[PDB]
């Protein structure tokens, strides 16, 4: 793990609060004193006490992966603590939490441009990840974190987010991430509505396979809805690349004049 993750000295780490239960144990908020003496807020993921050797492997393997990325829209790994206890992964702090929860608290309270800003950020981090040959496989609004300036960053802590072919025979590529991105794009313009709500999973699979798609969110610009449908092409070879998605979003930020055109599943 130490090839990509720095071993932090625990005396440099202060715990301030428990802010959630994660999968391998709790997540906390705290501060990290860097070698240069600067102090930053961090999120601190603790490995649960009484962990098995395997959960350790997996807990840290997440840090091996994260430590390979250095990008403004990917969660930054500050380091790990393994030569003392509890075992920790320390990451940059994101004040406004998961994106889906955050947007649900603020239904219809942002401008279309603010929302596109969030989406641009996500698209840019994914462009980087796919450039490194990484397929995320769990790209979803709940795995996107958003900081106090509304900057969104890909993270990773699922039928509704998965492409038909990935569901069908585990064909996971960057194009299946692009499918998931279109779902994220729906989640954002919907302010955190569950994709396909509570439909039986069997019917989510079946409906999408027959050509049905999520409907446009309320007041959704045509441009963003068409982008969702492009992301949701049945033929994975026909989906945009992340680089094209970023380019499209950069255009809509330049001219909100394009966004003026406004638009149960649709076939
Ligand atoms: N508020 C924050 O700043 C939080 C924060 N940074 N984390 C947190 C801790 C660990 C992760 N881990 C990862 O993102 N792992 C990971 C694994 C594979 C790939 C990638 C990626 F590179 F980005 F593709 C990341 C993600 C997020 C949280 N996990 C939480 C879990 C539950 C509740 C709140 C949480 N808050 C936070």
């Amino acid at each position: 793990v130490h090839e990509f993750a720095k071993e932090l000295d625990a005396t440099n780490i202060s715990i301030d609060k428990v802010v959630g239960a994660g999968e391998f144990g709790e997540v906390c908020s705290g501060r990290l004193k860097l070698p240069s003496k600067k102090e930053i807020s961090v999120a601190i993921k603790t490995l649960k006490v009484g962990y098995t050797e395997k959960q350790r492997r997996d807990f840290l393997g997440e840090a091996s992966i994260m430590g390979q990325f250095d990008h403004p829209n990917i969660i930054r790994l500050e380091g790990v603590v393994t030569k003392s206890k509890p075992v920790m992964i320390v990451t940059e702090y994101m004040e406004n939490g998961s994106l889906d929860s955050f947007l649900r608290k603020h239904d219809a309270q942002f401008t279309v441009i603010q929302l596109v800003g969030m989406l641009r950020g996500i698209a840019s981090g994914m462009k980087y990840l796919s450039d490194m040959g990484y397929v995320h496989r769990d790209l979803a609004a709940r795995n996107i974190l958003i900081n106090s300036n509304l900057v969104c960053k890909v993270s990773d802590f699922p039928i509704r987010w998965t492409s038909p072919e990935a569901i069908a025979y585990r064909k996971f590529t960057s194009a299946s991430d692009v499918w998931s991105y279109g779902i994220v794009l729906w989640e954002v313009m919907s302010y955190g509505e569950r994709p396909y709500w509570e439909m039986s999973n069997q019917d989510v699979i079946k409906a999408v396979d027959e050509g049905y798609r999520l409907p446009p969110p309320m007041d959704c610009p045509a441009a963003l809805y068409q982008l969702m449908l492009d992301c949701w092409q049945k033929d994975r070879n026909n989906r945009p690349k992340f680089e094209q998605i970023v380019s499209i979003l950069d255009k809509l930020i330049r001219n909100p004049g394009s966004l003026k055109i406004i638009t149960n599943l649709l076939l």
